[PDB]
């Protein structure tokens, strides 16, 4: 037995930022469709489609970018809804930014983050795909069966 979910978390609203030069507008598009779709077969609400489309930027201007792109999303929803996830393509070797991304998405904008990086999105296994939906529930609030 492999984990599995128990509870499905719920996510309605969410958006990709990417900050790998080796990943185009597009992969980081299928990437995602492919992760959102894992996610609701192993039992979660998952929209299948983001609020603003994947947007690429480079790892320096991670505050500005992340704080754009959030407002932006925000806005888009109806009033008074919020967004449920930020997917995160990040280079393989990223040095401070992993850290940088979470400081501002904990205590700044409070919202829940995953981070996936780069040599996996050009794999995109379904065995990673399920380990990261795994993940992603745990944060939205879903709940995980035990090993
Ligand atoms: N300081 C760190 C810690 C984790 N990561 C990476 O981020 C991924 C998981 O990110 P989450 O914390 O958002 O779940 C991994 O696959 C891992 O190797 C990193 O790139 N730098």
């Amino acid at each position: 037995s492999n984990k599995k979910m128990i509870n499905g978390g719920t996510v309605n609203n969410w958006i990709c930022i990417n900050f790998s030069r080796q990943v185009q507008d597009n992969l980081a598009r299928t990437f995602c469709q492919e992760l959102a779709q894992m996610c609701y077969v192993s039992g979660m609400a998952f929209n299948p489609e983001p609020v603003l489309p994947p947007v690429s930027a480079r790892p320096e201007q991670v505050e500005k970018v992340l704080k754009t792109r959030y407002h932006d999303a925000t806005s888009k929803l109806s009033q008074g809804k919020e967004i449920d996830l930020l997917i995160v393509i990040l280079p393989d070797n990223n040095g401070s930014l992993y850290g940088d991304l979470k400081r501002i998405c904990e205590t700044e904008l409070g919202i829940v983050s995953q981070c996936c990086l780069t040599k996996h999105v050009f794999k995109m296994s379904k065995q990673y795909m399920a380990n990261v939906a795994l993940k992603i529930n745990v944060k939205v609030g879903g709940r995980n069966t035990v090993l």
